């Protein structure tokens, strides 16, 4: 996935389109993220 995204990235298109699987799986990793010590 996101050799898909490297992919589409370095891909050249002078313009970066939305990639709303971006957008959603982007978050989803992010999201993915005396005993107190």
């Amino acid at each position: 996935l996101i050799l898909l995204f490297s992919r589409t990235a370095l891909t050249e298109k002078c313009k970066l389109e939305e990639d709303f699987l971006y957008m959603a799986y982007a978050d989803i990793m992010a999201k993915s993220c005396v005993k107190s010590f």
